[PDB]
């Protein structure tokens, strides 16, 4: 929420990630953490970056197995601490409710990834967006992700969803989105490498921040 | 977090509330609700100002019963998006562990109630107040509640859980505490009607901020 800007944080070592979190932390109030800093620190990190920054916590780990499994996977992100957890869209109806119905007994959030942003969703993800989109819609999905890098997409997304959903959008920077652009639809934009590889964080957020 | 200042919303409407916690949002990033708020307008409110204001919310539900009650209170608190629960410590170990136990499957967090900031805490949580501290520090509490009334108080409670605790104070204002003062001791201040009732809550908050 802060500055419509989300850090992606996707450094693999615990000192880096605290080092560029806490650098640029008066500029976000909200981080994106995934599995490459998971996998590498252990879920316990999900909590002291949540302590220590004082920030909300989006677990993007790209649910996408089958319904029994994505209730473990909800439910453990959730003890960890995760405010929000990104799940999958294209393996289906009840694969995603699994993960609605753990986050609504736990009080937390579900944001569904509709359409990647890389260039191999063009092989099989766009065609079936707009169709995940509504899928969401009919699930009573409130929270989207959707493509920087394709802002034609991420309007035709915005539109599926209403003006009342809340959208997030990575691909801005490294993957060739433009922040302000993909503001245009997305209510935040997510950012990774073009913030935590800087040589200056805080100034790469600041000019980003600047821009829009 | 933000300002060191923690809104205590006991308006009893929610247009009220809605109303004031809007027109100070930009001091104030945390806000404690409590049964006032709740008991008028439904544990829904919880989730409705979390999102709204995309602030952190502290359910003061001052929780005082048995083991297995206050476990229900908590798992139904944070079910309702509450990222914290004050907890009494004068009901004793089980009764403060069963809390523990929830926030810990459930993610969230447990501030433990100590001394009691009004007049009336004089005659039996006093007394009890720093054994019911050292109990905190014994059972792995992170987070206190103290008072604002009694700063020499504040500072035993302090000393007793440690710098690395998170200590929030109520009875600022009204209560006669001092906001300055306070915070020598307490990570945060906790203030309700002199924000909430003031003519201008937004100047409130602003001018408490201006103070410290
Ligand atoms: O469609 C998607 C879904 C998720 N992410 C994730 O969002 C972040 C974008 O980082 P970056 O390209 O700004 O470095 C990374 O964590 C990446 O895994 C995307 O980039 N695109
Ligand atoms: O020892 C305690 C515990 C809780 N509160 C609560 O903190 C808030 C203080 O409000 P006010 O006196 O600033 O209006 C109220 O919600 C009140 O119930 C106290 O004041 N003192």
């Amino acid at each position: 929420v802060m500055n419509r800007l989300i850090l992606a944080m996707d450094l693999m070592n615990r000192d880096d990630a605290l080092r560029v979190t806490g650098e640029v932390r008066e500029y976000i109030d909200t981080v994106k953490i995934g599995y490459p800093l998971v996998l590498s620190e252990g879920m316990d990190i999900i909590a002291e970056f949540r302590k220590r920054f004082g920030c909300r916590i989006i677990a993007d780990f790209a649910v996408a197995d089958i319904p029994e499994t994505n209730e473990k996977i909800c439910r453990a992100t959730f003890k960890a601490g995760a405010d929000a957890i990104i799940v999958h869209g294209f393996p289906g109806a009840d694969s995603v409710r699994a993960c609605l119905n753990v986050a609504e007994e736990m009080g937390r959030e579900v944001f569904l990834l509709t359409e990647m942003s890389h260039p191999g969703a063009e092989m099989f993800i766009q065609g079936a967006a707009d169709e995940i989109a509504r899928m969401g819609v009919d699930l009573g999905v409130k929270n989207y992700v959707g493509p920087s890098t394709r802002p034609e997409r991420l309007s035709r997304l915005r539109e599926i969803i209403g003006q009342d959903s809340f959208l997030i959008s990575p691909g801005v920077g490294a993957q060739g989105g433009d922040p302000g652009e993909t503001l245009r639809f997305a209510d935040a934009i997510i950012v990774g490498r073009s913030i935590y590889l800087a040589d200056n964080p805080a100034a790469a957020a600041a000019g980003i921040i600047e821009s829009i």
